């Protein structure tokens, strides 16, 4: 009954988050494409962390070590299924709370469980209606995502996009910069939709 309805804690809610490539066309006449979006303008399904650790780093700063700090509540599970079907890569997360924080934010890709690349930034509240708001906004997609994507998408069959998908998944932590408690973990595993249909997500908790 304490149990999450969406990606967030009382601390800390997620509003928005979106991974999205703009064609040189948008100066025209803008237009952009989701590869991944969740918008959060009954409880949550649950999934047992341990199923997953393998899926992450596995020493200091893997999902078991995270998971035993703590606190539990802050653990979800994002179920992308990326809309494959399509200039400049970016990524944008909005976050809300009641509390003035100092947010670290850190975007961990992994392939096979390894770490490949890693991404901390950064964000300090800014106090609108009431409520603090943290703003990354039009971040620009890492590298390797980004050929990641090219390459994924010239697989001739979406089954083998979604054999690579299999071994691929990113973690981010969002942590109070000042007090190094942590206030969000969310881990993303990924299948590529199919060309009928647009980017959609399952979230869950992460129990155990
Ligand atoms: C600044 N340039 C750098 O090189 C530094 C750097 C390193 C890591 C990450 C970033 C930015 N962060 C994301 O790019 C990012 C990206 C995603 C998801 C991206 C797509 C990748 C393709 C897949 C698909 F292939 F499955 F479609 C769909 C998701 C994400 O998700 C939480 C969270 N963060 C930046």
């Amino acid at each position: 009954a304490w149990q999450a309805r969406g990606l967030g804690t009382a601390r800390l809610q997620l509003v928005e988050f979106s991974a999205f490539v703009e064609p040189p066309d948008a100066v025209d006449s803008y237009q952009r494409h989701l590869f991944v979006h969740i918008s959060q303008h009954p409880p949550l399904e649950s999934v047992d962390v341990r199923q997953i650790y393998d899926k992450f780093p596995e020493k200091k700063g893997g999902l078991r070590e995270l998971y035993d700090r703590g606190p539990p509540h802050a653990f979800f599970l994002v179920k992308f299924w990326a809309d494959l079907n399509w200039g400049f890569y970016g990524v944008s997360s909005q976050y809300e709370s009641l509390e003035h924080m100092t947010l670290t934010c850190s975007s961990k890709v992994c392939s096979f469980g390894k770490q490949v690349v890693e991404k901390v930034e950064t964000e300090r509240a800014q106090l609108e209606d009431g409520r603090f708001v943290y703003r990354l906004l039009r971040s620009p997609m890492c590298e390797y995502l980004v050929n990641f994507l090219h390459k994924l998408r010239q697989l001739p069959e979406r089954y083998m996009m979604n054999s690579v998908l299999e071994n691929f998944t990113i973690l981010q932590v969002v942590t109070n910069r000042d007090t190094q408690e942590l206030l969000l973990c969310t881990a993303y595993v990924f299948e590529v939709s199919t060309s009928e249909r647009g980017a959609q997500h399952h979230i869950y908790r992460l129990v155990r």
